[PDB]
């Protein structure tokens, strides 16, 4: 006995999401809220599901019969910090296609550093052919901070390519072919062995500024630093200082403390830093829709929903 | 077992010697002198030769040679020699080398597929510009050559969700890859390849295969990767196709003349990535086992692994 789904995003095409959802669930009542103020036509009491990205303040209070919130990203740090969040299950998008895209992107980042590509790019700009003897993957230790839906998938993929892979999480995890560390006490040792490090942590009060000057100093000199998580997990000023002193040799950064990265940032002009504009992975309507309609079915049947977030923890 | 002679001006003989002796205790390994190939000891005891571009007449020093092993996966220079002895000729081709090449090809493809050169151009201008990412399933990737390296790369590309196709001389079946074969099918193979990866050996048939005409069969805006041999591509024709925008971007590990001459237009192109011929390499420790296994086989009268056809050139 399905109710209506309301959609809000200023940065996603409502019609694409609507078409995909209706293909997965014929006859689903989908209402596209208006960008900016969230105004939506129809009876708001019929709305039971909300698929959103950064909706206006008070948006959820429009819909008193809301049974389910779905964030349009894998991250929920802004959503869970809201004062108007209703006391219902909160879910995020986290499908195998998103997983694959993120894992492939992380692999690209790691391989790019592992195969000395920034050295060749620097040399190419000078018109210089200079052979550098390649290293095998087995020689290189790669650490993944976070072993969740995305982090574990990336770690497992890195392991397939022959890297000596390690992972860090909050609680114990077993992951075949990956050296698993857990807890804050183990973090220095985890970092000490990570020649290449990949940040795949959600942003929470515990992770905010985790990679500060002290944590960066635990990485071995010449480490390669990749952030595909959230910018404020890293103390950006401290990363810059560590890049400038040569403690961090190179970095690939998809996320930043302030996005877009301000024009004045020293990171722009550094030829040992690769800046991507926060697009490591995204949900695609056609492949994201099935899990959404499955959660609609579950909420109406009284079954527990997939990909539920803990609003207190923030992931 | 007889003695193995080693020749290379660009590989450390001691590392190869140590690895071979670990895999085959007591193996008589003789390091020939760089430049002229002079070696101490009785040359009649030498039965195996592990070489990279040895001097002219090098093999004629060793009349009891039973086996040649090239220190690369490619053998185009070796098989063109007038002094090559009529014995089995093998190349290095181990699963570690395979993995390294496959990972490198994956890096190249992902770099193009995820629009990285666009972000690098933008970064150099201090400009933040979002470009909506494409799923791997939307992107067709073609691999020219489906051998030890080519098939491994194609299979890896398929794991990442790309619509992968492959081209070879004779029919091949490769799970999850659209296989084309023969010269008649090449235009159609290329026409569907948004990203193309050259993984062909250099032979008279493949030399200049990717000429102006073949490049024109690729769709406009194609991304072009060469990790094979430079002369498979008509370099001047590639440059012209880059300049006209028919080829959007390229990643080139190999060139007609290596090192790439300083005057080449390719150096200064921000849509071209130049790497200095190092896509994949043999590592002594993991390459040695197959070499000592072929020594065992040649002495037992068993057929050798990774034999090349000197007439065909691979
Ligand atoms: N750049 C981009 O475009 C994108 C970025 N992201 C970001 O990636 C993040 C990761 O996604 P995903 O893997 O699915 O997240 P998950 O919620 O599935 O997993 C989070 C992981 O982080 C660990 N973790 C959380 N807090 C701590 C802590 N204080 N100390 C140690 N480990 C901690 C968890 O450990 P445990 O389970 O034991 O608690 C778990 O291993 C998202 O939250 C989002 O911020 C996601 C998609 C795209
Ligand atoms: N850049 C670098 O650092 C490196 C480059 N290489 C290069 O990679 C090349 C390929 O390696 P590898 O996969 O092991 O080689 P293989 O010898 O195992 O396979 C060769 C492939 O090329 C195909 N082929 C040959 N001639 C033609 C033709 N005329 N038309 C169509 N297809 C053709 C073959 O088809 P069929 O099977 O039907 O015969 C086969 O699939 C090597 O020759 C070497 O030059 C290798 C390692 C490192």
């Amino acid at each position: 006995a399905s109710g209506a789904l309301v959609f809000y995003s200023a940065v996603d095409i409502g019609q694409d999401w609507k078409s995909a959802l209706q293909a997965a669930h014929p006859g689903l009542d989908v209402r596209i809220a208006r960008a900016g103020d969230g105004h939506v036509e129809g009876d708001p009491e019929e709305v039971r599901y909300a698929l959103v990205w950064k909706p206006p303040h008070g948006f959820f209070a429009r819909f008193p019969n809301l049974k389910l919130v779905i964030n349009l990203g894998a991250g929920v740090d802004a959503l869970v910090a809201r004062d108007d969040l209703p006391d219902v299950p909160v879910t995020r998008l986290s499908d195998p296609n998103m997983s694959q895209m993120m894992a492939s992107f992380v692999l690209f980042c790691v391989l790019r550093h592992a195969r000395d590509i920034p050295t060749f790019e620097r040399a190419q700009r000078e018109g210089r052919w200079h052979y550098v003897h390649p290293r095998t993957a087995a020689e290189i230790r790669v650490g993944v901070l976070g072993l969740g839906d995305l982090g574990a998938a990336a770690a497992l993929e890195l392991a397939r390519h022959g890297f000596d892979v390690r992972g860090w999480s909050r609680t114990p995890k077993a992951l075949e072919g990956v050296s698993c560390f857990h807890g804050l006490e183990a973090l220095p040792g985890f970092l000490a062995g990570s020649e290449i490090v990949v940040v795949m942590l959600p942003l929470t009060p515990e992770t905010r500024g985790l990679m500060n000057a002290e944590r960066l100093a635990h990485l071995p000199r010449g480490a390669k630093f990749i952030n595909v998580a959230r910018g404020p997990v890293v103390d950006e000023a401290a990363l810059i200082a560590a890049l400038r002193s040569g403690h961090i040799a190179e970095a690939t950064l998809d996320v930043f403390e302030v996005e877009p990265l301000p024009v004045g940032s020293p990171l722009w002009a550094m030829d040992n830093v690769l800046v991507t504009p926060h697009l490591a992975s995204i949900a695609i309507p056609r492949t994201a829709a099935p899990q959404i309609v499955e959660n609609i079915r579950r909420i109406e049947a009284g079954e527990p929903v997939l990909n539920q977030v803990d609003p207190r923890r923030g992931y």
